[PDB]
């Protein structure tokens, strides 16, 4: 990275200070005598952005000059977090900027903390897109992310009287120094209208128009010359009763990009959401085609622009089914506008698109009513019906007698209200389909889409998820990054598999102590934060037991809560008995319409109030509901964690990525054999994780036999006490019936079988406590996790997409 | 200097626009230049703020719902002395600065004269070194863009901020809360206005450079935003977020009415919004000042603050200041009221009844319950004094009340402004006299010294140096450039009377302007323009009182004369009429359609040819005014006597070498006083003649029957000559002219046409024409807004130019 001492190094810092002062003066228009911390943040942000402009421009020129095949990552979500520190690190500028800011008499941490998260995602899906952008830039791929510039991202969460409340995430209030508005590149998007079938062919007419205006954010590679782009579209009314009302009604078009739908793993079939999906797809495809036509591969024949080489120059990855409309939109452009024959257009379409499936939970599946699609996108409905007809004609030819197979494989679900199965659309319109962990990809291929995989074996793949070690180690845990570098060099950042070199320090007491010291420093720093936000006295010798992720029945924060109450009851039963102290932290947002998740939050805060204030418990056990969990807060809590809770019901968590973050940062994992937890066990050795509970076949057996929650309740005395306390008002004395809905769910409607894993979970937790009392054995197991975490770099993931799906090479 | 401007341009294109030159747009170049120029005033902007903090001059706050600012690039270059160096830098970069200048959107945050006065005043106050800020609303959409479709006005949203605004700086850190609705409790710790809805006011600051000095003042415009904090009093999450639009709608769009009151609740919200944010900001600045430390600190407030109310639109400033002083700062009513009167002054801009702001009490009670209480108390103490002085005069109470009781009760906002201000002024001598001695006679009798005149003015930066550099240069070469800061120096040009070499130079400047504008006209309208024709121009908002219709009758009169005798001598004219109609103003829209209909016939009649062409000049606005005004030979200023409070277009034309045809109305009267009445083409009824015809009764039919030329014109309009596919299209106009014409179009037709004949005669004698032009230009000095501001400063604000 850029030097700070010596002749040149002194000048580097000098220039940065000069640029900072120039921005404060000319850009912010403030004298130092009236400037605030926020002004200083913005002055530094502009200074840092200026430092990547040369590479950003040169990267665009390079892609134009050499025509590498381009990768377009199309997603409704990019969960980017804060940009300042990540950019400084990737540009090799952090040391120099740190020094400049220090010499100016300012506190760099304070400036960095001013920045709002770009919270343009819900959880793992959106964050995967963000990690992927970093990795694709670091590997030199010609890759752009395309999404929506929501005016409001994921809501800011507060807790009031123990319940979640939502506030608007007004992240653009003070502006965004990391985007460049580019209205000259605006493109039209059409809605409603009708289809006309005339002598000149099929026309989509009488439509309403909304403009898509792009905003570009730079995506710097780690220590290279690549600066890629994230292009996010914002909706505007076209410029073309009551004049005043007509002007105000421009708000209706602009509402398309107003707010991120705050649902994680849950389908809500709202018209505004469908508009968002078509909006991002239509603007993105027009932009991609425009760039292709301007490129050196752009050429024209009698029949118009030649698209033969389009899939040799363009790969589009569909992040879940949310941008599934890209398939019929590309066909619409090829057939209605460019006049290609259907067969040729369909062939080009399949070669262009690949689809990533991110969940098998039924409630998450996009099934759009046909009548809604007919109203909003009539031509796309026609095109989808035609795709389905030609799809089913092939199936009839292959399997003349199998009538049910046609029903199973149709893109249309015909019962009651007819709906479009967007996953089926994505499968037939793409050349590759992948899941996000071995266990999940297998379920996708061999169970959920069995009929499709049988006819096209080689279509279905696995690409196990990953995380970027820039944000999720170098940035969030500089202490650990430094320790690792001291022992094995700094080449691990670009090749994370080099972490296996840490195995040379097995049995090295000095290293095991240094590792523990890093964790302790992180815990002390985070404990400062906790004690300023919450009325709690944190026991500094306690095990930090952490479950942070979106609040879900399938992720089973509720199971964790049952264990918290169990520990509480053991303490009250035997005050003098040995207890390994814990700070139990549970955090995450509930989708605002998700009743059971909101009840689970209230249960946790209610339990916390009892546990934290019981003088017989004291420093043995404290419980924190960590508010407003999001990317920047994840960067704080993850490095401070000793035990990572990854306890989804086997078969429900497609991959997980929080699990990987915790593993890389020195926490041990308690979890089920679900998602990538299975592969973490493969890499580190199963005995080096705290694995428990039903596996996917055990869940299947219990489903076959039939799940009777009451049997576990009657059989397990400790469970009985916990449940009776919750049901009878022990945790809600002013409102004894408060948790009725949770009890009813647990006993009669628990699709995720909390009680069935309780016994194994509590036994497993007891083993965790035992190991924690032996620091040498604890930290030895930690070392074995960190040293085996290399597979989970998103650089590895991206190389696999590049080689086996996109057909592009790292550069 | 040139070398560094080029370097700065390139740095902004690279780092600010993030563009390689190989993919740059013309707009990119405009923005790179705009940032380069803005950078040159930042030092003085910051140091001006420091200076006002350090030395504590009394501050002037110009509070207006409108700032009709036009474009900023050229104006800034001129005031900083950078225009010539920028032109050369841009030329060396292979570009044309005039092309870049055309990229900029107008800041069209006004309707017409009232908003443009505020803009001229900001330039003048900065040039004179006054510690002055303009306070208004940052409308997301300004005055609509006007298109003409099938001869009719159509409106398009003025999306002026689409590509950003390089001449503002957002300052969300200085946001302030504004309250609406709610209810009042009169508690033992004071009156509390509670359970209100809150809207945040986010300020955006635009620099206001003085001409060639060290002053850069500020225009601070507020933008509405929804609050974020959760309230325990707090449905669908998505809908709740979308509904933030409702609060943000307050600053969405300028109400596009000129001289017309529309009592919409959203407009009332706009008025309170600008007032509450502005007063809060002024008090914050006051408390932080050296005078903020001190029996109350506010004793010095009116020695440190003047607030000027631009018309009654920010009238709520009076009860708002009382609310803050009494409810928040805990001052006794008597002290608060004393301080309030000494702080505020009010400018009245019209006596037309349809323009008068009268808010229904029930609307104010709902939206601003505490302000209604305060207005009632102001009124009670007001009427108590009147009863004490005139115990037997019951009707005088009715006349002077702030409340009109007749059925639907309403608040007379002008009355509120009068009682709560120490000074009230009209905007030209004729108008200020009517305001004092007729409209508000009851008030002036009790407080004679309260009522003043301040005749309007225009800035000679935008309206001479910028719009007409040839004329500015020519004047400067003869008498130096002291006239820019003291326009009365133009009287020195009188000495060049009889200098035929100079008169030819003057004529050549006009001719160059005409050729350039002819190119614009041929580009935009594809009509062939006769270079030797008199450019006869009426540009201003479309109004019955401004009488574009009367002009149209003269146009048709000329057409008919040509068709009746094609061999006869005819002095050729290009007749240009332009202006926007308020969208709800039916008659204005009919008048536009009549003009475009007449134009279509006149322009395409082969018997007429190059003798006469007619243009409806589309999308009239500040930047287009700068193009047409310098190209004008004859300026039309033909409002009915007593209806135009002042006018300012009239002054612009006079400064730029046009002769004026007009009535003795508004400032036209003072233009005649300065230049000599014989050097204007004055015609028609005077204010006393209009009163006499009102007394007698106006019967339009009598003029129609007595004047053969009028009859022909009217019958043609009436019977479909100008609308053959829609013979009765103009029925509404005809009905109005005969039975409901409050502005007496026919009554001035004869004098108007006879006057127009004299203009044509003079235009055939270039020496005599240009002699009269010189006498107009040389007598235009009074109409500098620098003169106007000096008088406000001395006689109203009590501040000294610096
Ligand atoms: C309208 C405006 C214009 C400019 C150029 C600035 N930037 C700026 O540096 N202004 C100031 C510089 C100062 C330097 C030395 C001493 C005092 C200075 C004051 C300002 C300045 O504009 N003061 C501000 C003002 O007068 O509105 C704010 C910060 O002060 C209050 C909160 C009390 C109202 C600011 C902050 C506002
Ligand atoms: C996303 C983005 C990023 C950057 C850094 C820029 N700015 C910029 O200068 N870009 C380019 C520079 C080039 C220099 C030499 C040769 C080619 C260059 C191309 C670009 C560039 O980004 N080209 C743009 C693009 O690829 O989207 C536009 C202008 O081209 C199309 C309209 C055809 C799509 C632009 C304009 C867009
Ligand atoms: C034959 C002829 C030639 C030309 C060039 C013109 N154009 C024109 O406007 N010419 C003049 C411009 C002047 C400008 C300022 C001062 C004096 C000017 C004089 C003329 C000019 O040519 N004057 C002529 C002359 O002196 O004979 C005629 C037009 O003037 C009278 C009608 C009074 C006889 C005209 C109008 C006629
Ligand atoms: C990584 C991350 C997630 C994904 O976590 P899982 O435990 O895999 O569900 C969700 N939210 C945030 C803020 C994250 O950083
Ligand atoms: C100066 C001006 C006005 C005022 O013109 P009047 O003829 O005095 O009514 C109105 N609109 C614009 C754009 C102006 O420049
Ligand atoms: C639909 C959706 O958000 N799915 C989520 O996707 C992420 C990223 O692949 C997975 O890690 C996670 O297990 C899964 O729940
Ligand atoms: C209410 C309103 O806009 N009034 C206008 O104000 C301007 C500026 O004072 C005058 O010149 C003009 O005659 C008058 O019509
Ligand atoms: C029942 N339900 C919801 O209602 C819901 C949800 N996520 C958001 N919402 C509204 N999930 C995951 C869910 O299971
Ligand atoms: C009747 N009327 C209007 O209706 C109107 C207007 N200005 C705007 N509107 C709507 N004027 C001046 C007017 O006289």
């Amino acid at each position: 990275q850029i030097s700070i001492r010596g002749i040149v190094g002194v000048e580097n810092v000098a220039e940065l200070k000069k640029s900072f002062n120039r921005h404060l003066h000319f850009t912010l228009v403030k004298d130092r005598n009236v400037a605030t911390t926020r002004d200083y943040y913005f002055a530094l942000a502009h200074t840092v952005r200026d430092h990547l402009v040369g590479r950003w421009i040169r990267t665009q020129q390079h892609y134009y000059d050499k025509c590498p095949k381009r990768v377009y990552y199309l997603s409704l979500e990019f969960y980017m977090g804060r940009t300042l520190q990540n950019t400084m690190i990737n540009l090799g500028l952090q040391n120099a900027c740190d020094e400049a800011i220090y010499q100016l008499g300012l506190d760099i941490e304070e400036l960095e903390e001013i920045e709002e998260d770009a919270g343009l995602g819900n959880g793992g899906l959106g964050r995967l897109a963000a990690c992927f952008l970093d990795s694709m830039a670091t590997l030199g791929l010609a890759a752009y992310g395309y999404g929506i510039r929501y005016e409001y991202g994921i809501f800011n969460q507060k807790i009031r009287d123990g319940w979640q409340v939502e506030e608007a995430d007004d992240w653009l209030r003070y502006g965004n120094p990391w985007e460049k508005s580019r209205p000259e590149f605006m493109l039209p998007v059409h809605f409603y209208g009708k289809v006309e079938h005339t002598n000149t062919g099929t026309k989509w007419i009488d439509t309403q128009v909304v403009l898509a205006l792009p905003y570009d954010t730079p995506v710097p590679g780690y220590m290279n010359n690549t600066v890629n782009t994230m292009r996010l579209w914002s909706a505007r009314a076209p410029n073309d009763g009551d004049y005043i009302q007509a002007v105000l009604d421009r708000n209706l078009a602009e509402n398309i990009s107003r707010v991120l739908y705050p649902n994680d793993n849950f389908f809500e079939g709202k018209e505004l959401r469908l508009k968002q999906e078509y909006f991002v797809v239509a603007a993105t495809l027009q932009d991609i085609i425009r760039r292709f036509k301007a490129s050196k591969f752009g050429s024209t024949r009698g029949a118009g622009t030649v698209f033969d080489a389009f899939p040799d120059q363009v790969a589009i990855q569909l992040n879940d089914t949310h941008p599934a409309l890209a398939i019929p939109e590309l066909m619409r452009i090829f057939v209605d506008i460019e006049k290609l024959p259907w067969s040729k257009a369909w062939e080009l379409t399949q070669k262009t698109f690949a689809y990533t499936n991110h969940t098998v939970l039924p409630e998450a599946l996009e099934r759009w009513p046909v009548d809604l699609v007919e109203k909003l996108l009539p031509r796309h409905l026609e095109i989808i019906y035609e795709i389905n007809q030609k799809h089913l004609d092939r199936i009839v030819a292959l399997f003349p007698k199998d009538v049910d197979r046609l029903r199973r494989m149709s893109l249309i679900e015909e019962e009651g209200s007819k709906r479009i199965n967007m996953a089926h659309l994505c499968i037939v319109g793409s050349h590759a389909v992948n899941g996000v962990a071995k266990i999940h990809s297998d379920i996708v291929k061999t169970k959920v889409f069995k009929d499709f995989s049988e006819l096209e074996p080689d279509k279905f793949q696995n690409k196990t998820n990953g995380i970027t070690p820039r944000r999720w180690l170098l940035l969030c845990n500089p202490g650990l990054a430094e320790l690792i570098a001291e022992k094995i060099g700094e080449d691990y950042v670009k090749d994370l598999s080099q972490l296996t070199k840490l195995h040379s320090f097995l049995g090295d007491d000095v290293f095991l102590r240094e590792l523990a010291k890093v964790k302790q420093e992180n815990k002390l720093k985070f404990s400062q934060f906790l004690e300023t936000e919450y009325k709690v006295k944190i026991n500094p010798s306690s095990m930090f037991d952490v479950q942070v992720k979106r609040i879900h029945e399938y992720k089973r924060q509720l199971l964790n809560c049952l264990h918290v109450i169990t520990m509480y009851n053991r303490i009250k039963k035997d005050p003098k008995k040995l207890f390994v102290p814990r700070t139990v932290i549970i955090g995450g947002k509930a989708a605002p319409g998700y009743h059971m998740a909101k009840m689970i939050i209230k249960l946790i805060t209610s339990v916390a109030d009892v546990v934290n204030n019981d003088p017989m418990v004291g420093s043995k056990l404290k419980v924190i509901f960590l508010e407003n969990y999001r990317v920047s807060l994840a960067e704080k809590v993850i490095p401070a964690t000793d035990l990572s809770e990854q306890i989804s019901t086997a078969g429900t968590e497609a991959s997980g990525t929080g699990n990987m973050k915790f593993m890389l940062n020195g926490a041990l994992t308690i979890g089920t054999m679900d998602g990538a937890n299975v592969e973490m066990a493969e890499e580190a050795g199963e005995e080096n994780l705290f694995i428990f509970g039903m596996r996917i076949d055990d869940v299947a057996a219990l489903d076959k036999k039939g799940y009777e929650a009451k049997e576990y309740y009657e059989a397990l005395p400790e469970l009985k006490l916990v449940i009776d306390q919750i049901d009878n008002g022990f945790f809600s004395p002013k409102q004894p019936d408060l948790f009725k809905d949770i009890i009813n769910m647990l006993f009669y409607h628990d699709r995720f079988k909390v009680f069935a894993d309780y016994e194994a979970y509590v036994k497993c937790q007891d083993k965790v406590s035992q190991l924690y009392m032996n620091p040498k054995a604890w930290n030895t197991m930690v070392l074995k996790n960190i040293a085996a975490s290399g597979k989970f770099s998103s650089d590895r993931t991206i190389k696999e997409y590049a080689q086996n799906i996109w057909n592009v090479e790292p550069s």
